[PDB]
Parts: structure tokens; C-alpha cells; sequence
């Protein structure tokens, strides 16, 4: 690759798995209905004031979301035609989500004609014919719990306990719902809300939601774990207590001439001390351009790095030069923890710090020795066919690089400290020196 | 406001929603009892050794908490009168919590006179008359589960399976409880423990707790999501296995002459490349003082920023000058990701980077062009009444700033890189240069 | 200790609790079987296609894990001998985990001889005789739910609702399972994944797992909360849908001549302003060596700091000199928030910023005054026996340090700003100054 792997390997940074870059795109939209209140028609004998109190509590949660949705519904018309003077302040994502909301209102209007049928649902999952060809699924929360726990036990227990059990179930449902659908949800007009978060209105059963929707594909689990499947609330009903959610199932596009290269950090010896290299562990290479990538927001598999959006971030010229060969530009940090890697395997070849760990060859019985002028030792089956590292015995391959690897040395970079307080102290010391300098 | 909004918008910092500052204060205290063990009197036929093992396991969890509480209970008198010699080491928060614990012990002593009544509770929520006027609520864990699942199925299933079901429910209850009430809780003498965390002793039903306690308030959900409602364990019983928790319910005070200003980041063009501005997105302004605010610990709504404590943090003079007009002091960062904003709306006026995106006007049909010397374009209805951005059509309004906005240019700040490894490399390179100079 | 506690306290770093350092070591291994599919033989009348669909969905989840495990199984032989040529790329942790997997395969082969007995399990927890002396426990998911909820209600409700209830339970089980056992688990050959994460295959009942395994020890909860108890998947069956997990039980080893010292930050007055000190709050001292420690990954109790591995990190020379007495090297930060501590107690002695908070003595009735040249006031019973801080009254001990503490002053360190944008701006400004100089 573009990176100088041979020079990188001598300061740790052993070449790891090469993964292709995938980003979701081209979503397909399906509409579902989540009914936030169960049907207690069959336990209504002693529901008491529990349902009235629950409806009063749920109206206060659903009302701000509805108001924020009609804020964009009222100011979007047909020339998608948005009035910026009434909207006032919005971001590009908010305006795009408003456009998507306007597009979804066409189907929401057809769905809303089945309000009585939605009210009459008495099962957790039901199918309704929105049109002659389109079917809408209604997902009722706690309906399964009521049907399988409260209906069979109405006449067995004093149903004053059924009222308390129903009250506790509704409040526990609200307890899990409040983190996602509460005041934290200040921007319901957005398509970045994952289906897992939306499923909290259905008890967290996004598996049931997606399986019922019939979304079958090879990349289903990858899309789920990359947070690429998203839902958007397009309508809120305060009389029947249900929401219409549009689920956007996209497909993964492999970015052409793009891959993510992983570097395995290995401690190396320098100046009679143990060091580690402070460089990005994951490097994104698009065409011939080298840049950082925030892989913590992505899904990392053994074959590809999967993200819901482009997470590329800039890279300094010094770090780019370090990755392209200038090993003197690579920052390094002292090693004081005993639990730090000291060897790694790449292409059947072992890169080990044989000063911190004991390297012994099984073929000859003689220990492999590392001098004080060598940072790492490259052990292939030319040096000797089988090396022993304590309880580990490994058969080695042949190195595809230079034959004088262990004879040719390099230069090491400047030591650094990556702790927050240490960074602040370094900045202070450098400023107290720079004031004298200038 | 005090900020220079025009110059900030010229570098892509578009003015956002202005929110007032709210901090909780003046809490009212209520005492509740949480019984960590259910009443199995009606399933006692084949509970077996399960209850003995559960009590043995729960004693080891509750003993350190009781010891830590008695550490402060034993060293507080009337001469709130605290003996610092015996306490030894404590913080201001710990001492204030000890004072609150001493205040709560007066009511805890009255509550403890109903120990037999607490032991005899056989419902999830019961009401006990602590005095002639005060009422205390007892919340029993898994009591509803036992009453609605195990009691009705005593004679139907082989009750050796009931013993296994009871054992699994208790162990699952301990599994969720251990993260909050385990060795992590090293400081039970503190009033910073949220009611949501305390509710883990009741299966996570803080909604049930707060609804039973009453607590009718408009700011109820805001207080819940700002982590302002807190509870404190004031007494632990190792014989009846219950705890007394004092719930603190504060009110939200709007800080006078204080508001939080949000800045919407928009990419801008400079030197034939795309850049973003590295400035705080949320700026707290109290009176005429500008400072940072850690909004990640607060609750953000469309109307206010709500925090459980003051989260103001200092700001550098350079950043303050950047926010007050000195745009040459504003750090900027290169843009390499495709998924960063290019336009935003503020006051009916669109600030767009018409080089990265296509700006076309519907009224005239001609594309809106941005020269290479302009960072951003301000598009108001004085220019043209309706702009088109791909699939988005927006009606704009008059701008309230300078009429020569698109003719007047500004200066741009120094480029920076905000990655961790990039920061370390920059610090090392700058130290190398400084050492070479001196 | 090695730290200069007096000078540290004079800049608001009051000595806290001294905790010893503990790291897990010498694990003992026990093998368990988790059956990912329940036995629905007693509700098979109307399970329908639900079980077939669930098996199809679960095969896709479990197949990559089995493939990754067989990747190491196929390339490990008795000759522990590993073929590095076929492995290609691996880290030291991966190779050690492969060695552990090879060691566990010997017992996995004996366990797999009871495949029919594992298939026939119809209880949540059962005991099987793997050999004449060894015992293996099988944990079946949702088996208790089926036995106690679906079997008793087979003929009471329309069993078409039983099929929907079974479908929802299986899908909810998969929803919780997907985060741990989904595409995120790209490296099943590793012994660093905790038993709590493993328990997600059993509904999160790690308490049941460990109690059934019979692991009884004093440090049980400490090992649990330090993330020291870990499990490794050693075998995956795609025909019976179960996994074999080897649980590692380490012991907590107290590091000799090592302890973690905590410093309590207290605001202090300087130049008519309030400041805080930016130094590490937790300092790890091993022998005579001072270094940082990442205590966020560890478990902190009142007696010791417990970690699953060594988390020591380097410390700069400037920060070390600050901790050892050079108070002019200690970075300090301005105080703008009202909710920052102003006093603390250590050894019965109060260190308070009496400029910011009102200090009054009860014994004499006269207020304690702090001059503008003093950062903090040390108040012991030599000064006066009982101090009052608002609603707090504390009896004080005697200071064991210098008697001229409040008369001797020190020098203060350079001011710093710890915000991210502030750090970037400071770096840019210092680079601009350095470039102007050179
Ligand atoms: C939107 O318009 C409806 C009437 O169509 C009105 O009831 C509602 O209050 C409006 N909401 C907003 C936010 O303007
Ligand atoms: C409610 O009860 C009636 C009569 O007992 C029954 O026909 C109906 O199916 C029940 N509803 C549900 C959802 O089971
Ligand atoms: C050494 O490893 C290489 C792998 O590159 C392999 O082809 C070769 O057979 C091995 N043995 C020898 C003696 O080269
Ligand atoms: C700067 O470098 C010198 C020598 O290279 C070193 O002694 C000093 O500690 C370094 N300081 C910082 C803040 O990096
Ligand atoms: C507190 O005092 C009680 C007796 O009133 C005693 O049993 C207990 O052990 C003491 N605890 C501590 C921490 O001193
Ligand atoms: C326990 O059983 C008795 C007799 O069947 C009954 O009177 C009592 O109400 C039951 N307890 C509860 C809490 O239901
Ligand atoms: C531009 O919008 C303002 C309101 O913001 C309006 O008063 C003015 O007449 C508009 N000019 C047009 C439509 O040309
Ligand atoms: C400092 O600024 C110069 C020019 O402004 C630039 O070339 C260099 O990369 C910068 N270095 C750092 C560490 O900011
Ligand atoms: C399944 O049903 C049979 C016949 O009713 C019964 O003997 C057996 O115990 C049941 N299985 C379980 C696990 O209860
Ligand atoms: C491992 O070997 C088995 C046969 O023993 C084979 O079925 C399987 O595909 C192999 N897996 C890998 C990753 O080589
Ligand atoms: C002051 O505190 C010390 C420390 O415990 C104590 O020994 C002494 O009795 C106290 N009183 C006096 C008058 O020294
Ligand atoms: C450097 O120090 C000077 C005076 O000591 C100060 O004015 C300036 O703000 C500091 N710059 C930093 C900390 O970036």
C-alpha cells in the first residue's frame, strides 16, 4: 500500500487486517404504526383510574413531539415547498428531514383513514389494508403482556391486584420510554433516529419490527449494528395515542478505491527503555489520499468497516509523513504498564520485542537474542522455522520484505505524553519557554 | 447579543436557538421505604433454601452500605454537630450529605417504629401511617411478579419448577441491582444519586415511585431528564432487608440575565478548499460575561438548557475575541468528510456554501454563483425570493444586517487539527522547533 | 508519602484516602453450556413456523462465530503448536486466546459427547455428568419463561396468541442478544469479554450462572465489578444451537509496595480570583516510582483500587515535580462555576477557602478571616476547636505538619484552560508566535 509498512513495523505498528469502506445509501421507506396504549377492553372491569392517569401522563410526553412535527407540517406546502420565514432557524439536516416528512405525509394521510381500525386492534402485531395494494402493520405495546398475563388471571386473583399489576406495567413501560421519547427528543424532525431507539415504544422489539416488515438481505445484521436503519416519526395522535413511523432501510455501497488499514501496536526497545508509538491505529486510504477515520462510530468486522455516514477526518502533514516513511516524525510514548503487547504476527512473520519477552527457537534450542541497538526482531523461517514464546509455539513463514531487516536500523521519533493533565503541563511549559524565546 | 453574529456567520457559525439557563434549587424532601426482599408467605410451600441463599447474598451487598452510613451516624451529635477527628477524611459534598443524613435520621427513627408492618407487606405498593399526619410508602421488589405469576400457578406446574422460577427471578433482580448498589456504591452518604439509579432496587420503576409520591409539576419531565431528582439512602436494615430513601424534589430557577447561545457550524470555502470552524457550539452568556458550558451533562430543549448544577467552564481570551469579532483568532479545520453541513437557515435567511452545493433561484431561473474570494453567500429575498437546493425549495425573508454582506470580506483564522494523535504530533513538532530556537 | 502533601494542600490538593493496588491473576477455569434455543416440546402444538424462522435467524448470528473459532481450531495441533502461515495476522492477545482455546477443546470434546442430553434439556438449569467425576451445567434461555407462562396457559387462551407470544419472546431475546453476539463480536477468540456480556445469551443472569457454578469467595463482588471474571466461547453447535463457554475465575493479587493516592481538589484564592489545580486526582505510587493510572477502567472502593489489568500510564517530569514539591510547575485553572468545592477535611483538619465561604468559630464567636495573600487556611483546634461553615459545625483535630503553615506562603503555577477548543486555540496561538519568532 501507500504506507511504508517495512519502516512502520520497526517502531511497532505491525500491519493488520485490510478492510474495505462501506457507507449506507439509497434507503427504501416503509410506514408502520406503533400504538403506545394497549387495548384493555377485556380487563376493563377493574382498570380503575389507571388508564385515565396513564393517558394523562402520556399526553404530556406526546404533545411536544406533535407540536414540533406540526411546526414543519404547517410551514410546508406545494409550490416540496418550505417557508423559511416561519421556520426561522434550521439546519440542513432539519430541512432535509422536513422534506422527508412532507413526502411521508402523503402516506400518513392514507394511514390515518383507518383510525377506528387502529383503535380496535387487540393484538401485539396486526395487519391492516391501507389501500388495495399497500399493507400497514400496527404494533401495540404491552398488548401481548395483557393477553397472556392479565386476561387469563382475572378471576383467579383479587383483581385489585390486577389493577396494581396493570399500573406497574404501564409505569415500567413509561420508565423505559422516557429516556428516548422524553424531553431528550427535542428534534423529532430528523431521520438519524435509529430503529432500536424507536422500538422503545414497542418495548425494544426492533427484531419483531424488522422481521414483520419483511426486510430480508445479506447485510441485515451489518446495517442493524452500524446504526444505518433509521426511523422517523411523521404523525402523532393524542386521541388514539399512536405514532406513525417511517423506517428507512438502505443498502451498503462499497466505496471504490477505498480501504481501511489497521496497524497493530507493539512495544519496542530504545535507549534501554520500552516504548509504544502514538499513531492512528486505523488509517483510511481513499485513492492516494491518507486521512483519519473515527471508527468508534462505525461497525468493524473482519472484512469491512461499515458506517452510516462518512467519518473521515483530517490528518496532519507530520503524521502523514510518519505513515509514509519518515519514522522520525512518529511520536512515541514510554511504557510503564506490564499489560502491553510485545509481539504480533503478520503474514506468517513474527515481530517481537525479544528484550521484554523471552524468544527461544525450538528447531535449534538456542535463545533468540536482541541487541540493545535493535527496536524489534523480525523472525521468519529463514532465521529459524519455529519460535517458542513461553507456552506458545508458532511455525513461521518467510518475510517478503528486505533480507537485511534485522541489520538495517532506523530513527525514532520524539517522546510524547497523551494524558490530559500531561498535555496541559506540556502546553504550559512550552508557553513559559516561548515567552522567553519571543 | 454580545457576540458578533455577522462576522461569526461569515466563517460558517450561523446563529441558532437562544435558550435560557435553568439550574435546580430548593429541594423538598420525602421519605420512602424500599423492601429489597419480597413476601413469599403464599408460595412458602416450596421456596426451599432459595430464600436463605438470597438473604445471605443480599446481606453481603447491603452490609458495606450500612457500615458507611453508620460511619457518619456514629460521628454526628447535637452539641448538626460533626466530629471531624473521627471522620478523618471527607469532602465538602460528603460533609453536606452527612448533615442531610442527620436531618433525615429524625424521620427515619419514626419510620423504623413500623418495622413489623414493613415486614408484613404483601403488595408492591402499600401505604403506612408513620404518624397521625405523615404517610410513608413501602415499595416491595418482585412482589407483583410473585402475586401475579407464582401464586396463580402453585397447583398447576410441578412446584419444583416454581422454586427454580423464584430463584431465577431473585438472581435476575440481583443482576440488575449489582451495577448500582454493588461495590461501585462506595459513597452512600451523598445526595447526587439520581432517583432512576435508586429505582433499580424496585426494578427500575421510578415512574411508579414518583407517581405514588405525588409530585405534580409542569417541570416534572425536565427535572427527571436533567438528573435533578435525587435520592439518598439514610437507613439500611439487615434483619428485614429494606432501605429508607429520602427523595429530593427541587424546582428549576431561571438564572437572571443568563442565556445559552447555539452556533450552527457551516462549511465555508477558502483557498480553493473547504473548512469548518473549531469553536464552542454552545456559549453561555451571564450578564456580559462569556464562558463555556458543558452541555453534555445538561438537558437541552428548544426553550432552555436545564442542568442539575452550574456547568460553566472558563474560556480563553483568544476564543472570546473570536466570538466578539476577531475572526482571525478563530481556529478552523479542513473538511474531508462528505457528510458535514453546507448550509443553514437563520431568521428566514439562508447562509450557504454555493461552491460545494448547487444554489439556483426559482424566481429567475439562474444559478446563484459564489466567487473564490467569498467564504459564504447570504441569500435573502432582496437578492431573490426563492432559492432551490436540489430537492429543497425555500422561501426566504429580508436580512437585518449589513446590505453589503456579500461585498464585504473578512480574515480567516489559523488552521488546526483536533485529533488526539494530531494534537500530540503538533505539540512534539512545536517543542522540537522551540528547542531548536533555544 | 513521596508526595509533598503540605505544599499540595496549600494549592488546594488535599490528601484523600490511600488505597492499595490489586490486579486479578491466576484464573481457574470452569466449563458451562448455554443452550440458545428453548425446548418447546410441550407447546409444540402451535409453535408453527416460528421455531423454524428463529432457527434460521439464529444460524446467521452463530455461523460467523463458529467460523472464526474453527479458523484457530484448524491451525492448532499437538505437535500448543500454532501454524503462523495459515493464521496470517494476529496479535499477542489473539494468539494467547488461541492457546487457551486449544486447551479448552480437550474438555469441549468430552462435553460434546452429551449432545443428545443437551438437546433433551427441558429446564433452565440442569446438571449433566460429563465424566465420572466432572459435572457440566446447561443453561437454557427462555426455558423458565416457557415453563411458567406458556405451558400453564396452553388451553386457556386461543393458542394462536401463544404462538405470537412465543414469537415475541424469541425476538425480544434476540434483540438483547444482538448487541453482544452480533457483528460487533468480530473476535470470539479472546478471553477479555466479561461474564456479564456472556450472560446475555442467558437473559443477563450472570448471578444465576456464577451461583450455580458455586464460585464462593470474599472478593466475589470485587471481581465482578472490576470486570475480572471473563468467559470465552470455545465451541458453537449449529445443529443443536448451543455454545460452550469457559469461565475464568481469577484471584485478586495485592501489588507489593504499591498504593493509589487520591487528592481532593479545593478551590484557592490568588490575585483576587478563584482557581483550581489541574493535576491527576489519582496517583499510583509503585515503590518510589510515581505514575498516572486510568482509574475509570478500574473498580474503586474505600480500601483498594481493583483492576483487571495494569492501567499504569506515564507521567511528565513537570507533573512529577509538581507532585514532589515544585508547586510552580502545577497547572491551575480559573473558577467560574458556583458548584465547585471550597473546603475539605483531612486528618481532622479543615482546609478551606475562607474568602469564598464564610468561616466562623463557635468557640470564640469571631469570624475566621483569610487575607488576600493566602491561598487557603488550615483550621485545626490549635487555631480554634470548632469551626462553623453555614449549617455545618465541625470539631477539629490537630495538624501534624508545620506550625507556621498559615504564615508560610508558596508560589503558584501557570494558568491553563482544559477545554478542547481552548487547547486547539492555545496551540494555534503558540504556533503563530513560534513562527513569528522564526
Ligand atoms: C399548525 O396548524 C394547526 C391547524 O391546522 C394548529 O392547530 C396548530 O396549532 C399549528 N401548530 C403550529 C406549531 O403552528
Ligand atoms: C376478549 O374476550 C372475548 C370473550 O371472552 C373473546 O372472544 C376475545 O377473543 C377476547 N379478546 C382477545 C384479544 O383475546
Ligand atoms: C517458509 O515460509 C514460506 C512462506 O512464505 C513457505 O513457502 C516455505 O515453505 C517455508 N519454508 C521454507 C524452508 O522456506
Ligand atoms: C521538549 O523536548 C525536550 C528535548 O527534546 C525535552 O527535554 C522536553 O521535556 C520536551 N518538552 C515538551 C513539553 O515536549
Ligand atoms: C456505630 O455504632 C454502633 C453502635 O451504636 C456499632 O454497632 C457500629 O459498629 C458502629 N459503626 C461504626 C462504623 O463505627
Ligand atoms: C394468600 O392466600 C390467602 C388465602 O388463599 C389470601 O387470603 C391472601 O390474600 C393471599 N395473599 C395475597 C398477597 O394475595
Ligand atoms: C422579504 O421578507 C420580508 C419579511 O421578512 C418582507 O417584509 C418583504 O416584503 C419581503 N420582500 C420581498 C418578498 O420581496
Ligand atoms: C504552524 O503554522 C505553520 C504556518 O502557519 C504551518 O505550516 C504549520 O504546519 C503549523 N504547525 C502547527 C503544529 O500548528
Ligand atoms: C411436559 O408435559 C408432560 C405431560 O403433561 C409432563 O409430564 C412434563 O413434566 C412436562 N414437561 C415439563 C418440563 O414440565
Ligand atoms: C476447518 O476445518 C473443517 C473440517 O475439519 C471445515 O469444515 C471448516 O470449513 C474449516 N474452517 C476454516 C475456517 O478453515
Ligand atoms: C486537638 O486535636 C488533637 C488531634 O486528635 C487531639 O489529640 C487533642 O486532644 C485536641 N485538643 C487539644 C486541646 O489539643
Ligand atoms: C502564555 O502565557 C502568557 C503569559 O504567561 C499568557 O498571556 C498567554 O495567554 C499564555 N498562552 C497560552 C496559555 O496559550
Amino acid at each position: 500500500g501507500i504506507l511504508h509498512y517495512e519502516k512502520l513495523s520497526k517502531i511497532g505498528l505491525v500491519k493488520g487486517i485490510t478492510r474495505k469502506y462501506k457507507i449506507k445509501s439509497n434507503p427504501l421507506t416503509k410506514d408502520i404504526v406503533i400504538k403506545m396504549i394497549p387495548n384493555v377492553s377485556n380487563v376493563s372491569k377493574c382498570t380503575g383510574t389507571v388508564m385515565e392517569n396513564y393517558k394523562s401522563r402520556l399526553t404530556g410526553i406526546l404533545s411536544p413531539i406533535k407540536g414540533a412535527i406540526e411546526l414543519y407540517n404547517n410551514n410546508t406546502h406545494d409550490c416540496v415547498c418550505m417557508a423559511g420565514i416561519a421556520i426561522g432557524i434550521a439546519t440542513a439536516a432539519q430541512i432535509t428531514a422536513g422534506v422527508a416528512l412532507y413526502e411521508a405525509m402523503k402516506n400518513a394521510d392514507n394511514i390515518n383513514k383507518l383510525k377506528s381500525s387502529i383503535e380496535s386492534t387487540n393484538e401485539a402485531v396486526v395487519k391492516l389494508q391501507e389501500t388495495a395494494e399497500k399493507t400497514v402493520y400496527v404494533f401495540t405495546a404491552l398488548q401481548d403482556y395483557i393477553n397472556t398475563n392479565l386476561v387469563p388471571t382475572i378471576d383467579q386473583i383479587p383483581c385489585k391486584q390486577t389493577e396494581l399489576a396493570l399500573d406497574l406495567a404501564l409505569s415500567k413501560y413509561l420508565s423505559d420510554l422516557l429516556f428516548v421519547f422524553g424531553p431528550n427528543l427535542q428534534d423529532p424532525v430528523s431521520n438519524s433516529m435509529t430503529i432500536q431507539a424507536i422500538s422503545q415504544a414497542f418495548g425494544g422489539n426492533y427484531e419483531t419490527l424488522l422481521r414483520t416488515l419483511g426486510y430480508a438481505t445479506e447485510d441485515f445484521d451489518d446495517l442493524l449494528e452500524s446504526d444505518s436503519i433509521a426511523g422517523q416519526i411523521v404523525y402523532v395522535d393524542l386521541s388514539s395515542y399512536y405514532i406513525i413511523v417511517r423506517v428507512y432501510f438502505p443498502i451498503l455501497t462499497e466505496i471504490q478505491q477505498a480501504y481501511v488499514q489497521e496497524l497493530l501496536p507493539v512495544s519496542f526497545n530504545n535507549d534501554n527503555s520500552e516504548w509504544i508509538s502514538i499513531v492512528p491505529n486505523f488509517v483510511l486510504i481513499r485513492n492516494t489520499l491518507i486521512s483519519n477515520i473515527e471508527v468508534k462510530y462505525c461497525l468493524i468486522t473482519k472484512k469491512s468497516v461499515i458506517c452510516n455516514q462518512d467519518y473521515a477526518t483530517p490528518m496532519t502533514a507530520s503524521v502523514r509523513e510518519c505513515l509514509t516513511g519518515s519514522t522520525d516524525k512518529c511520536p512515541r510514548e514510554l511504557v510503564v504498564s506490564s499489560h502491553v503487547p510485545r509481539f504480533a504476527l503478520s503474514g506468517g512473520v513474527l515481530f517481537a520485542n525479544c528484550i521484554s519477552v523471552t524468544c527461544q527457537c525450538q528447531t535449534t534450542g538456542r535463545a533468540i537474542s536482541q541487541s540493545g541497538e535493535q527496536t524489534l526482531l523480525m523472525i521468519d523461517n529463514t532465521t529459524c522455522t519455529t519460535v517458542v514464546l513461553g507456552n506458545i509455539i508458532i511455525s513461521l513463514g518467510k518475510y517478503l520484505g528486505s533480507i537485511n531487516y534485522n541489520s538495517e536500523s532506523i530513527a525514532v521519533g520524539p517522546p510524547v505524553y497523551t494524558d490530559k493533565v500531561d498535555i496541559s503541563s506540556q502546553i504550559s511549559s512550552m508557553n513559559q519557554s516561548l515567552q522567553q524565546s519571543k
